[PDB]
Formats: C-alpha cells, sequence, structure tokens
C-alpha cells in the first residue's frame, strides 16, 4: 500500500511563468486565460496589508511578463477574481485538456505538481485537512503550483498554492480564488484551527492492515455510531457520518469486519494507545490514505 | 515539509502504448520507431508455466502484433527479441519521443514509476531498487510493461520495465535492455529473492534531511569509527558503510555541520535504543528510500 499521484503530463502542458517587476511565480494556462495568485503584483506591499484593487488599477497589460517555455505571451486583458488574477492572452493553449474547477472537501486527496519558475519539478499526493490546510512540500517560488485530480481524461483542478503557515503546513485557494480555510493573502503569520484526524481514512488504513494479515487490534466490543463519535471527538478525531459508514461498506464486506466493529477496535486504540505495537509498520495511525486508495490497491 | 516526490511524468506518458497478441495485452514503450515491451505478451495461459520464447516467437509474424497508441494503430514492420523484451519496429516514429537514455540502476538508487493499465497511465510514485534486486512497488494485474525512470534536465533515463510480483508482494523487472534485476526468470512460477537489508547510505541521508528540516532530537554528543558502526550495522541487517559512501555524504555533512561519523553515532543509538515513540520527519521508522541526491534536490 503506497501513496500514488496522478500522472502529471496533462497539467505540465499548462504551467507558465508570470513576472511583475522582480517577483515571479507560476500560472495556469487554459485556453486564452492564465490564472495566478494575485500577489504577483506586490512589491513589498505584501508586508502588512496590500490594497489589491488599488495595486491592480495601477498596472498595465505590458507590465505582466508571461512566458510559456521559450515563448512570451502578450497579455490582452486582466481582471481579478478573489485571490487570483485572470490574465487574457492573445493565443489559446494548444495543450489545454478537458478540465473543470472543483472545490476539494476535507479528507479528500489530490495530486500536487510542484513548480518553480513555471517548470514542474515534482509530483506528490496530498490530503485536504479538516482545518483546511495541507501538509505539502513547498519552497520559495512555489506559489501558483496547482493540485488536481484526473477522471477519465478530465483534469479536476482543485488547488493553487499561496502560503506556508508558521507551523509548516500550507494554505491556498480553489481555482476561483476562494481560500480554503480562514486565511488571507498577506505577509502575516496566521494560525490554522486545531487539526483533527481524518477518521474515515484511519478506518480505511485499519481495513488495509487487516487485508495485510495484521489484525492484533481487533476485539469483540460493540459500539454504536453515537458512542464512537463521542469518544472520537474527545481525542480530536472527526466524527463518523452515516455516509462514511456506507463508504466503508466494500472494505467491511471484503474483510468480514463490520464497520462498527472496526470502530470498536479504533475506540480501544484511542483509549489504551498503541503500547509500542505497530500497524502496517508504524506506531502512528495514517489518515491520508482513503477508502478508495485501499480499494483500488487491494 | 519533506516527502517522497516523483518526477513529472509528461515525457514518459507520451511514450506509452498497448501491445496485444491474441487475448494478452501488455504496456509498451514507444521511442522513435521502436516499441519495447515484455516478451511474454506472446504467451498464452498454457505457455506461461514454462514457455520457450524462441519457439513461440519464430511462430509469429508482424501481423500478429496489434499495437495501439491511443486511438491510432501502428503497423509492426519487424521484430526481434532482446533478452526478456521484444523490440517491435513500427512504421511511424513517435513524434513525442523525448531525449532519453537507457541506464541500469544499482541497488539503493531511486526512480519514479509510471504505472499503466491498458496502455494508459494511471499513477506515479517514487521507489528504490532494493539490495536484493526487487522493488517495493504497487503493481496490479495488467501493469506489466510499466516503466521506471529518472529525469535529468530534459533527458529521461529509463531504468526499469515491470514483469512480476513475488509471493511476498514485492516486484521484479528488467532494465530497458531486457536484462532482469536479480535472480528471476520470466515464467509463471513462485520465485524468491535473497534476504533484503536496509540501505544505510539512504538512512543517513534522510537523517541529514531531518536535521535540515529542524528535527535534531536524535543527535548526540558521541562519535564512532566506521568499523565500530559496521559491527553494529551488521547486527541490525543494515548494509555496511564504505568510505566512498562517506564521501558521497560530503555535501550533506557540510550544510548540516555534522560529521558523517557523528551521524553514524546517532544512527547507532537509534538502532540500539529504538525511537521511544518519537518520530523523525513525521515517520516512526528509519526511511531508506531517499538518496543523498534526492535530499539535495528537495
Ligand atoms: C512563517 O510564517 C509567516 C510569518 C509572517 C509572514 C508570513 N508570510 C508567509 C507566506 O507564506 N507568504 C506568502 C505570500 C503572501 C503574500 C501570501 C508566500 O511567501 N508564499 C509563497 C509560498 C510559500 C513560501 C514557502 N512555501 C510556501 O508554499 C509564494 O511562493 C509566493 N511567493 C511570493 C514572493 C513575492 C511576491 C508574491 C509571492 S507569493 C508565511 C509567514
Ligand atoms: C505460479 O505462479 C506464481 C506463483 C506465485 C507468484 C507469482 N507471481 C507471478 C507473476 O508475476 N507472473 C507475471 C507473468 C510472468 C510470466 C512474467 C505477471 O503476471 N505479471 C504481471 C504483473 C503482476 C501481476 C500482479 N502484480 C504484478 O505486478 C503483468 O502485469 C503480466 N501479466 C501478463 C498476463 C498475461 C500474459 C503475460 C503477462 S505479463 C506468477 C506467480
Amino acid at each position: 500500500f503506497r501513496k500514488m499521484a496522478f500522472p502529471s503530463g496533462k497539467v505540465e502542458g499548462c504551467m507558465v511563468q508570470v513576472t511583475c517587476g522582480t517577483t515571479t511565480l507560476n500560472g495556469l494556462w487554459l485556453d486564452d486565460t492564465v490564472y495566478c495568485p494575485r500577489h504577483v503584483i506586490c512589491t513589498a506591499e505584501d508586508m502588512l496589508n496590500p490594497n489589491y484593487e488599488d495595486l491592480l488599477i495601477r498596472k498595465s497589460n505590458h507590465s505582466f511578463l508571461v512566458q510559456a517555455g521559450n515563448v512570451q505571451l502578450r497579455v490582452i486583458g486582466h481582471s481579478m477574481q478573489n485571490c487570483l488574477l485572470r490574465l487574457k492572452v492573445d493565443t489559446s493553449n494548444p495543450k489545454t485538456p478537458k478540465y473543470k474547477f472543483v472545490r476539494i472537501q476535507p479528507g479528500q486527496t489530490f495530486s500536487v505538481l510542484a513548480c518553480y519558475n513555471g517548470s514542474p519539478s515534482g509530483v506528490y499526493q496530498c490530503a485536504m485537512r479538516p482545518n483546511h490546510t495541507i501538509k505539502g512540500s513547498f519552497l520559495n517560488g512555489s506559489c501558483g503550483s496547482v493540485g488536481f485530480n484526473i477522471d477519465y481524461d478530465c483534469v479536476s483542478f482543485c488547488y493553487m498554492h499561496h502560503m506556508e503557515l508558521p507551523t509548516g503546513v500550507h494554505a491556498g485557494t480553489d481555482l476561483e480564488g476562494k481560500f480554503y480555510g480562514p486565511f488571507v493573502d498577506r505577509q502575516t503569520a496566521q494560525a490554522a484551527g486545531t487539526d483533527t484526524t481524518i477518521t474515515l481514512n484511519v478506518l480505511a488504513w485499519l481495513y488495509a492492515a487487516v487485508i495485510n494479515g495484521d489484525r492484533w487490534f481487533l476485539n469483540r466490543f460493540t459500539t454504536t455510531l453515537n458512542d464512537f463519535n463521542l469518544v472520537a471527538m474527545k481525542y480530536n478525531y472527526e466524527p463518523l457520518t452515516q455516509d462514511h459508514v456506507d463508504i466503508l461498506g466494500p472494505l467491511s464486506a471484503q474483510t468480514g469486519i463490520a464497520v462498527l466493529d472496526m470502530c470498536a477496535a479504533l475506540k480501544e486504540l484511542l483509549q489504551n494507545g498503541m503500547n509500542g505495537r505497530t500497524i502496517l509498520g508504524s506506531t502512528i495511525l495514517e489518515d491520508e490514505f482513503t477508502p478508495f486508495d485501499v480499494v483500488r490497491q487491494q
């Protein structure tokens, strides 16, 4: 069982470089639109608070240097959408795939194409956390990198990188420029809400461990959903919904362990702890491996 | 802020095709006017237990190879075996052919895998060639012919093509010249690898990664000689350290400011006293699938 990313070629054909003054970041080229974080226009204005509507009226189309590989693209118009700029260019991307813009929900995963200077350097898998952060790997120059999923040749773009919190996690927006979480694009230290554990995915991981022949943690206690949810919240675990219990159906049928019986297993692990025991090799319960991942890889 | 990252797969995705002989369908790699694929695409369910490839191949003509690149079908105009691969000559040269080389990777080195099913890429992940010449991959039915690769600049270095899953769940395959890594043969039999060991040079590089990411709890005032460390390493199934390895860890040592043999003393302490419930870079186990080169790049 291992975390896999979606193949990145459909997105690589869209990455570009957007430069204002001495500041440059990544943008996404779809048809005749380039999307990028709006703070490419900042010149130290980012410190404290920038007035984006003022900075933007003060900018000409010629001040935007947009480069796709070797080619410079002429900016024909610009308008601001939330925390993103939409740049109109004179040529439509010959490599635009079928795409949509989606708002990823907590607990769901996506692939990140980390880019620097409009050039992709790496691909990895991420989870949107309940507190609306992601545990990414992003260095200076990463802003504008996108997260995405791919279904039947259609790219679902769900994220654009904007910032790294003081704790080392990362924050950003969907492709309409709406931030995930309560963060704002200014140069300030910001704090995320307490980060809860994705219970649906821990449970999925437990199911994967049982499929792997590792079942020391099972027991014969019973729990109701309500009584499991009250214990889980005491340990900063997300409560389980009835939809989540359904999502776990195929895995519970495959192993013969009823979902609520696995909850009774997890409940004991929360209350008694691992005690040095290991699950799939780790003393830590993994929560970024989804039931879909377990299902596909079993 | 540190994780396994795979190379962007775009240059490789544009080379994946589908090769069919009768009921059997495998992935193939299309470079210039040649398609490479595992030779047991010519196998029926009855030839698999102990087939004679020379015999089975003399019995086929170019017409019996249906090669599909996406929608398009390419005509085979010639064929030949190279070890455990077939090389099919096609009438059209792949216009998406990247700059490339064929290399044979040595144990401990890492690469990216593009997992393909029915000629179409489905996932990408990073993995390393184990000391016992297997890879700990994620390969399902229909994955044979998927390739492993590294990218330097704009040149794809192909190093792996996938053939088989051992009963232990690890995987075996060949370089692009069709020569298998390890003691394995392409037959439908249960085969065993040698006993695996831990890649010491990679654990050390990962410990440097942790120090560079601000995880220094495991460090200690002590130091050890290479010989002393090796005696300890042998006890815990770790590859012996070599002076060349220490030279490879030169640059990491300089940035960190920690002498290599100091890091070894820390590792000796982690082997002997465990991690005490502590985690390094978010992991409860000593990661050994990051090379010194990988840590630098990130
Ligand atoms: C340590 O806590 C802090 C305390 C006090 C202040 C702090 N600010 C930030 C913060 O993150 N600022 C944002 C930018 C703001 C405007 C959203 C930022 O630098 N984003 C990066 C990606 C970051 C960097 C490392 N990996 C992450 O992904 C991005 O490449 C961009 N670069 C530039 C460079 C020039 C112009 C625009 C951009 S936009 C953290 C922080
Ligand atoms: C007594 O038999 C066993 C006993 C104990 C363990 C065992 N392992 C294997 C074994 O691996 N066989 C090879 C094939 C051999 C001949 C190279 C095989 O099926 N490879 C797969 C990838 C495999 C499949 C599951 N995940 C892995 O990645 C592959 O994608 C290919 N598929 C086909 C399908 C039809 C025709 C050709 C090919 S080539 C057999 C076996």
